[PDB]
């Protein structure tokens, strides 16, 4: 759908992307 990886995107962000 992509509702996941658009809100998990920001802690993930921290390590890859931050």
């Amino acid at each position: 759908l992509g509702k996941y990886e658009q809100y998990i995107k920001w802690p993930w962000y921290v390590w890859l992307g931050f």
